[PDB]
DNA sequence: GTAATAGTGTCTTTAAGACACTATTAC
DNA sequence: GTAATAGTGTCTTAAAGACACTATTAC
C-alpha cells in the first residue's frame, strides 16, 4: 500500500455547488483542509471503490448515488516527504441527505466551490478539485449526471439550473426539456412542487442516467 | 509502492488493430502473455507517466505520441497473492516506427486485437484491453485521436478506415471529410500517395488533435 | 386582475446521413 | 477506353438555438 484513495464530493444547495472537505487530523499540515480519503484497509476493503466509499461513509454516513474514478496522481513533488500516490474519485450526493450529520462535526464541512478555489488546501487537492469540476462540467454538456447532486425528487428547472451553474451560463429551457424527454431518463412522480410560480413536476432519476450520454453536446 | 503501471498500446497495420504484448519473464505465470508495464523506479521516475513511458520505451525504444491514463484497478481477486494495484494507460503509435525492433525480440510482439480476445492473458489484462478499446471506440466517435495509430503523413481514407475498424462499421466518407475540414486538425503536406486509385493527399496531425472534441458524435 | 414561475409551438440553424456525380491515377 | 480509388454537390434529416407564446399557481 502506502497509497491513498481520495474523493471530490459535490452537491448543490443555495443555488451553488458545495464540495465536501475534511480537516486533517494528522501531520503534516495538521489542521489544513483537504479532500476526504485515506489509506486502503485490506481487512474490509475489497476494491479501491470500497475504500473510497468507506472513507466517505465515515464522514457523511451515506453512500453517495454516483461515484466515478477521476484519475490517479503520482509523482515526487506533491508530497515533500517523497513519492506519493492517490487514486482520486468524483462523487455526487444530495445536500439534505448528509448536511445534518456533517454539521454536528467540526473537522467536516460543505464548502462553497467558488470559495474553496481561494483556500489553501492540503497537497495538490485544489488541482484535483478543479479537475473534478472540469470533468463534471463536461458531463453537464452530454449527460444528466449532475442530477445526482439534487434531492429526489426534483423539478426540471432545478436540474437545469444545476447544469447552468456548472456551465456558468444560462441554457435554453426548451432545449433542455427536449433533450430530457428524448433521453427518457426521468420518472414523472405525478407530484408537483410550488414555489412562487406555476407548480412544477417532480421527477426521480432512472439509474442508467449514470451511463447515458447524449449524441450531441449542448454549447 | 508495490504498485504497478501498465499500458494498452494499440496501432494499426494491415487493416487491423494490433496491441503490444509482452511475455512475462517472471513468476507467477511466467511465459504468459501480458501488457507491457511494471513497478515504479523512484530514482529515475518522477511521475506515473514517466514510469509507463519508461516501460514502453524499454520494449519499443519509441516514446508513443499519444498517451492517456485509462483507469486504476485495485482489489483482492485479480492477484491470487492478495491485494494488487495497477495504474493502466492507453497509448497509440505507428506500426513501422516500432516493428523493426520488436521483431528482433521474442518476448515482445504486436498481436492482432481480434485474436488477443481469445488467448489467455496474465491477470485481468484482457478486461483492461477491452476497456482500452471501448474508450478508443468512443474517441473514434468524437475526436481524431485514432490518427495517432497511423504513420505520418497519412491519407484521409487511411485515417477513416481506422475509425471504421474501431466502430466496426463503415462511415460516410463525406461526413468524415466535412468534420475533418471543420475541425481544422490536419496539415496538408501538399504531397500525395498513389495506390491503385486517384492520388490522395498526405496529411500530418496537428499536436492538439489529442485534446480536440467534436460537438456532435458520429453515429 | 398582476407578478411570477413552468412549460409549449414553431421557426431558424447546425451539422450529419445518403448518394449520385466528378477527378485523377494505372493499365 | 475500363477499373479503381479520391474527393464534391446537394438534398434530406436530426437535433439544438431563439423566442414568442400559453398555463397555473399566490396574491
Ligand atoms: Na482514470
Amino acid at each position: 500500500q502506502l497509497l491513498t484513495v481520495d474523493a471530490v464530493l459535490f452537491t448543490y444547495h443555495d443555488q451553488q455547488l458545495k464540495v465536501l472537505l475534511v480537516q486533517r487530523s494528522n501531520h503534516p499540515f495538521l489542521g489544513l483542509w483537504g479532500l476526504p480519503g485515506g489509506f486502503i484497509d485490506e481487512t474490509c476493503d475489497e476494491s479501491l471503490e470500497q475504500t473510497v466509499l468507506r472513507k466517505l461513509a465515515e464522514k457523511t454516513a451515506v453512500v453517495p448515488p454516483y461515484i466515478e474514478q477521476l484519475c490517479t496522481v503520482g509523482n515526487n513533488s506533491r508530497d515533500a516527504r517523497g513519492w506519493s500516490v492517490t487514486v482520486c474519485y468524483t462523487a455526487l450526493m444530495s445536500y439534505q441527505a448528509c448536511q445534518i450529520q456533517i454539521a454536528s462535526v467540526s473537522d467536516v464541512k460543505w464548502w462553497p466551490l467558488a470559495d474553496v478555489l481561494q483556500m489553501p488546501l492540503a497537497f495538490d487537492h485544489l488541482q484535483l478539485i478543479e479537475q473534478a469540476r472540469e470533468r463534471l462540467t463536461q458531463k453537464a454538456l452530454y449527460s444528466l449526471v449532475p442530477g445526482f447532486a439534487l434531492s429526489e425528487p426534483f423539478t426540471l428547472p432545478e436540474l437545469q439550473h444545476v447544469h447552468e451553474v456548472l456551465l456558468g451560463k444560462p441554457i435554453q429551457g426548451k432545449s433542455f426539456r427536449r433533450r430530457v424527454e428524448q433521453a427518457d431518463l426521468l420518472i414523472d412522480t405525478g407530484l408537483k412542487r410550488t414555489e412562487r410560480g406555476r407548480p412544477a413536476n417532480l421527477y426521480c432519476l432512472k439509474p442508467d442516467t449514470a451511463s447515458y450520454r447524449f449524441l450531441r453536446n449542448l454549447e
